[PDB]
């Protein structure tokens, strides 16, 4: 509360740890769904269905852009990706397999670099 405020941990580091997370995450083999945004001419279904399209290279020009405000934006997006993955694609499908795969990849990094 006003004057009172609790320790915080060191945030300088923040932004090169999550550009080296995404840049891991960017040379993954099962990225490649991801790395481009979906292409809504060639997707039937995919405007309607996913209100807030996410993928790398937007979180990419939004990370070297200063767009997030903070760690936990940051994650949010990158969370956004699999879960918008997983709303339109079936967990048995190439690119369904690949959205879990990246999220426990994500996930390991983010605990491993962040939790401790
Ligand atoms: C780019 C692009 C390519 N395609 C057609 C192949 N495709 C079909 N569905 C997807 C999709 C749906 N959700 N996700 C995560 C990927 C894709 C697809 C979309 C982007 C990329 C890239 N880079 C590769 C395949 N659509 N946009």
């Amino acid at each position: 509360s006003m004057s009172v405020k609790k320790p915080k941990r060191d945030d300088s580091k923040d932004l090169a740890l999550c550009s080296m997370i995404l840049t891991e995450m960017e040379t993954h083999e099962d990225a490649w769904p991801f790395l481009l945004p979906v292409n809504l001419k060639l997707v039937p279904g995919y405007k309607k269905v996913i209100k807030k399209p996410m993928d790398f290279s937007t979180i990419r020009e939004k990370l070297s852009s200063g767009q997030y405000p903070n760690l936990e934006t940051f994650a949010l997006d990158v969370r956004l990706v699999f879960d918008n993955c997983e709303t339109f694609n079936e967990d048995d499908s190439d690119i369904g397999r690949a959205g879990h795969n990246m999220r426990k990849y994500f996930e390991k990094k983010w605990t491993d670099t962040f939790k401790v």
